[PDB]
């Protein structure tokens, strides 16, 4: 799988994270990110994908060692952590053919796992519009505790 890079943008209070909503298979909410191009450095892919999806240029704010990286089904996804971005920032994707909406979400209200269906004696997980974000939420909360407290 081709690695993906993007960002976890937080506001000044550290309460809220910026999520984007795509279409079709990407219909739920997730962190802005996308596939690395041949020869492209991880930091440049993160900035490009984030700029394409949100209109916000993170290049001056990325810190090389501040990221969360997960391997999901043998694909690497690395999100650089970008705090302190004002909640009144105007975010506008480049092409609304890929991004439906861009919103701030409260970190403490976001799920960090999907719910089962043990009420129905059925296996699996209930659908959740935050499916793509969920795997990063607990590591992000733990990372913010370690880095800030
Ligand atoms: O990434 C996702 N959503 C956020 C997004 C939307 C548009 C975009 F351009 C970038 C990020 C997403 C949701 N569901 N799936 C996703 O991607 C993997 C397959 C299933």
């Amino acid at each position: 799988g081709v690695p993906t890079y993007g960002a976890i943008i937080l506001d000044e209070t550290l309460e809220n994270v910026l999520l984007v909503q795509g279409y079709l298979a990407k219909s739920g909410w997730g962190f802005p990110k996308g596939k690395v191009n041949k020869e492209e450095a991880p930091h440049d892919c993160a900035a490009r994908e984030v700029f394409e999806e949100t209109g916000f240029d993170i290049k001056d704010y990325i810190c090389k060692d501040d990221y969360i990286e997960l391997r999901i089904n043998d694909q690497l996804a690395r999100l650089y952590i970008i705090p302190g971005i004002p909640k009144d920032t105007k975010f506008n994707p480049k092409t609304r053919r890929e991004i439906r909406n861009i919103e701030w979400f409260s970190i403490e209200k976001l799920p960090c796992h999907r719910n089962d269906m043990t009420p129905k004696s059925k296996l699996g997980l209930a659908p959740n519009k935050f499916f793509m974000a969920i795997p990063f939420i607990r590591p992000l909360r733990d990372w913010l505790s370690r880095r800030f407290g």
